[PDB]
């Protein structure tokens, strides 16, 4: 055998994980260790679940909630954490059952409406900014610090922004973010002594959960090792280090308005 | 919705046809029209098919010869060309049944030996060098001009490279080249106003043929459209622009030895 065929070990999900990892990081420091009564998380994809069973240890009482009912799948039967989707969370607001005192809204472009928003009155509050690079239409779709508005001056406001340092990505989004480390690493995997090529193991997951409803299959799909190479040579440990240093390259922070 | 789902209508397998007629064009211009008796191709994947019909044009037999059997069913039931597998092709050569005046090798690293070229007498001899930009392991791996030299001055040889204009690609393989096309593609795609992200609908092509035998699959997976776009905007036909701007920056030329 001349050509070999390598599988990273790092698979999408666990690019996927580490990128929560340290999205939330950034909210653990803009927290600090604060308790709270009720926390409410609007949006479980990508990193609501993750978001949600982290606060639980800080707060006696944890809501996720999501426009898409189906996405309770990705919510396991049992913690703090209660699922609800959107008209759920709406009827009990209506009722005066739930008042929280730190609200969390990932849902991004499109997502949750101010009006809604300014409905409550929220220790905390904080929002995922979903925009990335300079872009004139994604900038103009964006609506995020008219979220913060009815906050300002009333709540402990911050603004979640993640990047990537010294290379574009056009949104904030877990996928995203995922999707471009994954393509940038396959590119420099690809420089290395005796590569022939690298495949990026990408797939168009939005399609599989939003239009077919199909979990498992989104599950098993970022299961996949992130990049397959095609190599004279054993790079598995500089492939794993390009995916690292990648990885490292994305920033996030908490701006507090 | 704000968020739109794009599929270019070119497919996989339009980018590695756009990329076989380049390669065949600089045989066709090496050639001359001149017309033989007996064609051997070496090397069906992934453009030993379509060099095989082509000179069918000009030659009174082609043979399509490969190392493995299951690579016949690249070769469809419509034409004049006949496949052998080595041990077949050898069987013959030792009978006496065939003395090629073409011989046409595509079988890049690790392919056929010079050894056994030596044994025939072809008018003309070309041979696809496999090589892309500077690679120590893949430069050493690579006998191309070891192919060559026992034709030298006794026939008309030429030397096939193919490479990208400004790109980095490790070979000259049409899949590699493709791969490389596709991605790069999607990341300049992904710049465009409103796009959220591209990706570039790739698979782990050899897997799927070497070690399952599944061709159908494989034409199944190259079917599926190069790039699928998430985006505000509607971007297709800058989308194909694109494509067919990064594939114009391969440039296939003969080197007559
Ligand atoms: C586009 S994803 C955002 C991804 C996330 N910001 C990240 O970086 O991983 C939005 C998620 O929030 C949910 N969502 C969208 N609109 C919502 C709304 N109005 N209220 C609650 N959830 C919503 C969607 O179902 C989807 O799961
Ligand atoms: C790596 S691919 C070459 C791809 C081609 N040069 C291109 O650019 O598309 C090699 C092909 O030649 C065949 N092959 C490999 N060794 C061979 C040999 N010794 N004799 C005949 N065919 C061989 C393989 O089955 C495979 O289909």
């Amino acid at each position: 055998e001349m050509v070999k065929t390598i599988d990273t070990k790092t698979r999408v999900v666990d690019v996927t994980n580490e990128i929560a990892k340290k999205k939330y990081q950034a909210i653990r420091d803009f927290l600090e260790g604060e308790e709270f009564k009720e926390v409410v998380i609007f949006g479980v994809y990508l990193w609501g679940n993750y978001t949600a069973q982290m606060l639980s240890k800080y707060a006696d009482k944890v809501y996720l909630v999501d426009i898409h009912e189906f996405m309770k799948g990705f919510v396991p039967n049992n913690n703090s954490i209660k699922f609800l989707n959107l008209n759920e969370f709406k009827l009990k607001f209506i009722r005066g059952e739930v008042n929280p005192d730190l609200i969390v809204d990932l849902t991004g472009l499109g997502g949750i409406e101010p009006e809604f928003l300014a409905k409550f009155n929220p220790k905390v509050f904080i929002v995922e900014d979903p925009k990335g690079v300079f872009d004139v239409d994604i900038y103009e779709a964006d609506n995020t610090y008219k979220r913060t508005a009815p906050f300002i001056e009333k709540a402990k406001v911050g603004v979640l922004k993640t990047y990537r340092k010294a290379r574009v990505s056009k949104t904030s989004g877990t996928m995203t973010l995922t999707i471009d480390t994954i393509v940038d690493a396959s590119r420099e995997i690809t420089s290395l002594d005796g590569v022939l090529y690298a495949i990026p193991n990408l797939r168009y997951y939005e399609g599989i959960l939003f239009h077919e409803n199909d979990i498992h299959k989104f599950l098993s799909e970022i299961s996949q090792p992130a990049i397959t190479i095609s190599t004279l040579n054993d790079v598995l440990d500089e492939a794993e280090e390009i995916l690292s240093n990648n990885i490292n390259l994305i920033y996030s922070f908490v701006e507090e308005l």
